[PDB]
C-alpha cells in the first residue's frame, strides 16, 4: 500500500443532441421529421480489485467516460457512449472529496459501484410531432453527465500492524498489551483474518493492533513473511517490528525491513518502531548493547517483558504517540428535483423554481418561438401551472425560468 489515500475527479459522458431535419425529396416541397435521437452518454464506475494494491496507479487526468452520438437524418439514433470502469483495491471507501457522503465500501472482489450517471441523449424533432406540430423545428440537446471528485481512502485492518516471526513472540506481547481479550476479525476485504486487539492509554483514547499468526519456516530459511502477509500489514497506521533478542536480532530486523522495502519503499517510511521481546534472561547491560546496536538500524526500540510487565508502559505510549501523529480514517459525514415553487421578485412579476424544468429548457434546440406550446405541455405536466394559478399569480404577469420569460395566462 503505496497510497492509501486519494482524491480523483470524474466525469461522465455527456449524452448527444437529437436531431431536427426533414425529408428531401426533388419533388416533395417539405417531407416529415426526420430528426434522430442522440446517445445516451457513458457512466463512470468504480470496481474493486484483489490485484490493485494501493491507489497508487490511479491517475491525475480527469476520468471521463465517452459521450453519446448526436441523432442524425433518415430516423437514425446515434450510438451510446462507452462506460468507463476505474480499478481500486479491495477494501476501499468512496467518498465525495466535496460532501464527504460514503458512497460506498469496495470489499469484494469485483465488487461495483456507480460513481457518475451520464446523460440522456436528446430527443430528435420527429419525436414533438403532434396534431398541431406536423413538421417540428426544435429539439432535445444531449444532457451533460454528472461529474464530482472522489475521495477514496484504503480501509484499515488496525492503527498498528505487528512485524516478525514466529520466534518474536508476538501473540503474547499483543496479549499482555491489552485488557480486553484479542478477537480475530475476518474482514470482508481480507484473505487472512487477523487478531485484532484494543490498546488503551492515557489521552483517554485508544488505538489497535493486529497480528497475522503463522505456522511457517524461520528467519534463517530465507522465504520471508510472505506477499500475502505484507499486503495485509500494509492497512495499517504504524508498524511494529517484534524481535526475539535471543536469536540474531539484528539480522532479523534487516531481513524484516528488507523484506518490506521490497515490497513497497514507502512501508519502510511509515512510522515505525521496534519491540525487543524475550529479555527476561539477560542481563540489563546485554539489553542495551542490543538496543543500541539495533536502534542504529534506523528505529527507536524498546525492551519489554510480557511476563514482568516490563517495558509495556514504555511502548503503549510510544505507539499511542506514532499513531496520533498519522492522519486517522474520516468519518463519513451526514447523509445530507420535480419541486415547484413560485418566488416574487417584484410587482407581477414571479421566479419559477424547479431544478428540473430549468435544465430542461436549458437544452431546447432550434426554434424556441415554435416550442412555445410544447413547453406549455411540459410546464402543466410538471406542476407549474398549478403553482402559478395556486399562486395568485394574475393573468398578464411575468414568469421568469430557466433564464426565459413568459406572460402568465390562467386556465379558462
Amino acid at each position: 500500500m503505496f497510497q492509501d489515500v486519494l482524491v480523483i475527479t470524474v466525469a461522465a459522458g455527456r449524452g448527444g443532441d437529437g436531431a431536427v431535419s426533414f425529408r428531401r425529396e426533388k419533388f416533395v416541397p417539405k417531407g416529415g421529421p426526420d430528426g434522430g435521437d442522440g446517445g445516451r452518454g457513458g457512466s463512470v464506475y468504480l470496481r474493486a480489485r484483489g490485484s490493485v494494491d494501493s491507489l497508487s496507479r490511479l491517475s491525475k487526468r480527469t476520468y471521463k467516460a465517452e459521450d453519446g452520438e448526436h441523432g442524425r437524418g433518415s430516423q437514425q439514433h446515434g450510438r451510446g457512449g462507452e462506460d468507463l470502469v476505474i480499478e481500486v483495491p479491495r477494501g476501499t471507501r468512496v467518498f465525495d472529496a466535496d460532501t464527504g457522503e460514503l458512497l460506498a465500501d469496495l470489499t469484494e472482489e469485483g465488487q461495483t459501484v456507480l460513481v457518475a450517471r451520464g446523460g440522456a441523449g436528446g430527443r430528435g424533432n420527429m419525436h414533438f410531432v403532434s396534431p398541431t406540430r406536423q413538421a417540428p423545428r426544435f429539439a432535445e440537446a444531449g444532457e451533460e453527465g454528472e461529474k464530482r471528485r472522489l475521495r477514496l481512502e484504503l480501509m484499515l485492518i488496525a492503527d498498528v500492524g505487528l512485524v516478525g516471526y514466529p520466534n518474536a513472540g508476538k501473540s503474547s506481547l499483543l496479549a499482555a498489551m491489552t485488557r480486553a481479550h484479542p478477537k480475530i476479525a475476518p474482514y470482508p476485504f481480507t484473505t487472512l483474518s487477523p487478531n485484532l486487539g484494543v490498546v488503551e492509554v492515557s489521552e483517554e483514547e485508544r488505538f489497535t493492533l493486529a497480528d497475522i499468526p503463522g505456522i511457517i519456516e524461520g528467519a534463517s530459511e530465507g522465504k520471508g513473511l510472505g506477499l500475502e502477509f505484507l499486503r495485509h500489514i500494509a492497512r495499517t497506521r504504524v508498524l511494529l517490528y517484534v524481535l526475539d533478542a535471543a536469536d540474531e536480532p539484528l539480522k532479523t530486523l534487516e531481513t524484516l525491513r528488507k523484506e518490506v522495502g521490497a515490497y513497497d519503499p514507502a512501508l519502510l517510511r511509515r512510522p515505525s518502531l521496534v519491540a525487543l521481546n524475550k529479555v527476561d534472561l539477560l542481563e540489563e547491560e546485554a539489553v542495551k548493547a542490543l538496543a543500541d546496536a539495533l536502534a542504529r538500524e534506523g528505529l527507536a526500540v524498546l525492551p519489554v517483558s510480557a511476563l514482568t510487565g516490563a517495558g509495556l508502559p514504555a511502548l503503549k505510549e510510544a505507539l499511542h504517540a506514532l499513531v496520533r501523529s498519522t492522519p486517522p480514517p474520516e468519518m463519513p459525514k451526514p447523509v445530507p428535483q420535480a419541486g415547484v415553487e413560485v418566488v416574487p421578485v417584484a410587482e407581477g412579476v414571479y421566479e419559477v423554481r424547479a431544478p428540473e424544468v430549468e435544465r430542461y429548457l436549458a437544452r431546447i434546440k432550434g426554434d424556441l418561438m415554435e416550442a412555445a406550446g410544447y413547453l406549455q405541455e411540459v410546464f402543466r405536466r410538471q406542476g407549474v401551472e398549478a403553482a402559478l394559478r395556486a399562486k395568485g399569480v394574475r393573468a398578464g404577469d411575468l414568469v421568469r425560468i430557466g433564464g426565459l420569460e413568459f406572460e402568465y395566462i390562467p386556465e379558462v
